[PDB]
């Protein structure tokens, strides 16, 4: 075939029931994730090619960056709760990997303040059981697929994207291959 198991994707021997349709995992510590966000705009281009009736989910992971990694997962839960993902994603990436000005939970908080989220609102979310359960959801989704690497994308709890098996001569061509693969898996 043109799309073949083990080439553009792999199949989970252990499929996950009730999983999000399109589920992406990342870490603000993850160098390919940075590229996926700022250079390739993967999530955006996948969305543009997905059918109607499909929601996209993106979760942070704990296994990079130790203590700060966990803070970032909680902060991503805050961002999801307040719906401010598109305001903090870039400064969190750059603060961790480019300027390296994020070294503590307080530095993460600064990114949100600078993005216009009020202190009171951030701290209230940070300490909320709603955010606690969002952290729980992120961990549980990652645990279900026994995740040891990011960036990762899973379609219908069944298929895992395999970017290793795509062209990287050309960044644009890579993105379309990736997105077209998602669409194909989506329709499978």
């Amino acid at each position: 075939a043109q799309y073949e198991d083990g080439k553009q994707y792999t199949t989970l021997e252990k499929p996950v029931a009730g999983a999000p349709q399109v589920l992406e995992f990342f870490s603000f510590f993850c160098p390919h994730c940075y590229q996926f966000e700022e250079v390739l705009h993967i999530s955006d281009n996948v969305k543009k090619k997905l059918p109607e009736g499909v929601k996209m989910t993106k979760y942070h992971v704990n296994f990079m960056g130790g203590d700060l990694g966990k803070d970032l997962t909680q902060a991503w839960a805050v961002a999801m709760a307040l719906g401010v993902e598109d305001k903090v994603t870039v400064p969190l990436f750059e603060g961790v990997q480019k300027t390296q000005t994020i070294r503590s939970a307080s530095d993460i908080r600064d990114v949100f303040i600078n993005a216009g989220i009020k202190g009171e609102e951030y701290d209230a979310a940070w300490n909320s059981f709603v955010v606690k359960s969002l952290v729980a959801q992120q961990e549980k989704a990652a645990a279900d697929v026994q995740l040891r690497g990011v960036p990762a994308m899973f379609v219908n709890g069944k298929y895992q994207l395999n970017p290793q098996g795509m062209d990287t001569s050309n960044m644009d061509v890579f993105v379309q291959q990736y997105a077209d693969t998602v669409k194909y898996l989506s329709e499978k």
